[PDB]
């Protein structure tokens, strides 16, 4: 049948090195690949635990290509396990990267490409702008991401940041809803739209400027649901300038239609990134 051509990779061409991570996304390995882009190169490989969903995912991953979507190279389906092959993002998921650079961080981090310790305001803004740029692309295709959160973004060489997992853990509530990232219309009416992604992106913005804290971390899942549906908003992070907090708050309008577009949000973030406001205290 007709569909997107998905690149296939021979199995003897993939040499698994070791596991990088486990979780809701499956098992991810570091691997060498021959011959992807002409000689040998590191990639990330997702090995699937347990068939039909895989091909659909591979098709969609093939379609969704952007500077701020993690590069997908193709699949290996000759024998088990099924493999999906990605560019290797050397700094891992954005939530852990943020935490390792937070003030609270227990150890020093890096990396010859990024300084250890807290990120600059300009860098935090560059991280936010890049995730937004990714979201602009997806909204342009009417792709709705139902689990936008820093745990699903990846950080590569020199602080390039990309959306890393599409969602096709205490951050979830029993399906599993990333309830702390969800807008009122999702919780109340089970509606999720591109405007709902603007809300979630507002929460991502908060994650970034708290160096990866969990939204409403003091509260239970039902208590957080109470906050979200009663109109209580996450407080301004100490490292977050008032200009950036105004952007978050624009994302958190109760009425979806009064939230600013992701295009507008990205534009304001990128402007700040190019000229970061002075901010202390
Ligand atoms: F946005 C996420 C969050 C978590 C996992 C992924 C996985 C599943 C889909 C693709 N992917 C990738 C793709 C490339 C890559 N380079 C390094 C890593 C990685 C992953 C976990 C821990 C350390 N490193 N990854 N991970 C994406």
């Amino acid at each position: 049948g007709s569909g997107i051509r998905v690149h296939h990779i021979k199995r003897r061409d993939i040499v698994l090195k070791w596991e990088l991570g486990e979780g809701a996304f499956g098992k991810v390995f570091l691997a060498e690949c021959h011959n992807l882009l002409p000689d040998k190169m590191l990639v990330a490989v997702k090995a699937l635990k347990e068939r039909q969903d895989f091909q659909r995912e591979a098709e969609l991953l093939t379609m969704l290509q952007h500077q701020h979507i993690v590069r997908f190279f193709g699949v290996c389906t000759e024998g088990r396990p099924l493999l999906m092959v990605f560019e290797y993002m050397r700094h891992g998921d954005l939530n852990r990267f943020l935490r390792s650079h937070g003030p609270d961080a227990k150890l020093l981090a890096g990396g010859e490409d990024v300084a250890p310790g807290p990120l600059g305001l300009g860098q935090l803004l560059a991280v936010a702008s890049q995730v937004a740029a990714g979201m602009v692309y997806l909204a342009g295709l009417h792709f709705v991401h139902r689990d936008l959160a820093t745990r699903n973004c990846l950080v590569g060489q020199g602080l390039v940041v990309k959306i890393g997992d599409f969602g096709m853990s205490t951050d979830y509530y029993r399906t599993m809803l990333p309830i702390r990232w969800m807008p009122p219309e999702s919780i109340l009416y089970r509606k999720f739209t591109t405007e709902s992604d603007v809300w979630s992106f507002g929460v991502v913005l908060w994650e970034i400027f708290t160096y990866g804290k969990q939204p409403w971390y003091q509260l239970s899942n039902t208590e957080a649901i109470d906050c979200i549906t009663q109109g209580r908003e996450l407080e301004r992070p100490r490292a977050c300038p008032p200009e950036v907090y105004a952007i978050m708050r624009g994302c958190w309008q109760r009425e979806p239609q009064q939230r600013h577009s992701i295009k507008d949000v990205h534009a304001r973030l990128q402007a700040l990134a190019q000229a970061p406001p002075v901010y202390l205290d």
